[PDB]
């Protein structure tokens, strides 16, 4: 999670899309969904990112509908957004034990229990936090089985990005579980 603010430049694609949906949270605007293969994904926008400005205009106070409208109304040529990196989220680095475990139980993507003497415990992993990313890969909307498998296919060192569940639940709702599992970007980032 990169401290402070950065600028991204987008181009609407052929279809006039950017592949973003935005959400009003605590009088800011936050990314609720990034579409795979979209201009938004390509420029590095991530779920939970705060949009401070669009085209130099402050997003403070905007409803979701107003932010979408501003984007729909922008010249698709060059859209500048000012971004604060995943501010509701934190990253935790763990190492697997000999059995290949980091030491937590989760359910519907939410960590529910931490295992004694585990890496999860040594690194102060918390319950009541939704798993957002594993090693930089968005896993939101995947089944617990898929998330479990992604954990398995990672190496020793596992980095998880988490978000407090009450905040997570506020950001996501008004979007159907099957959209998240299908259409929320789950790619490993390209270089």
């Amino acid at each position: 999670i990169k401290q402070g603010i950065r600028e991204v430049i987008l181009c609407k694609d052929q279809d006039g899309k950017i592949g973003l949906r935005l959400k009003s949270i605590d009088n800011g605007i936050f990314v609720q969904l990034v579409q795979a293969n979209s201009p938004a994904s390509l420029v590095g926008l991530r779920f939970g990112d705060q949009v401070l400005q669009i085209n130099g205009e402050n997003c403070a106070g905007w409803s979701s509908d107003k932010a979408h409208k501003v984007l729909k109304q922008a010249f698709g040529e060059k859209i500048t957004m000012t971004i604060r990196d995943r501010p509701f989220e934190r990253t935790i680095t763990m190492h697997k034990d000999s059995t290949g475990h980091v030491g937590f139980i989760f359910k519907n993507g939410k960590i529910t229990s931490i295992v004694k003497d585990s890496s999860a415990a040594r690194n102060g992993l918390l319950t009541e936090h939704n798993i957002c990313e594993i090693n930089g890969q968005n896993v939101i909307g995947l089944k617990d089985s898929q998330i479990a498998d992604i954990l398995s296919t990672s190496g020793t060192v596992v980095t998880i990005t988490i978000m407090p569940a009450f905040i997570f639940e506020h950001i996501i709702k008004r979007m159907a579980p099957s959209i998240m599992k299908s259409l929320m970007d789950h790619t490993i980032p390209e270089v």
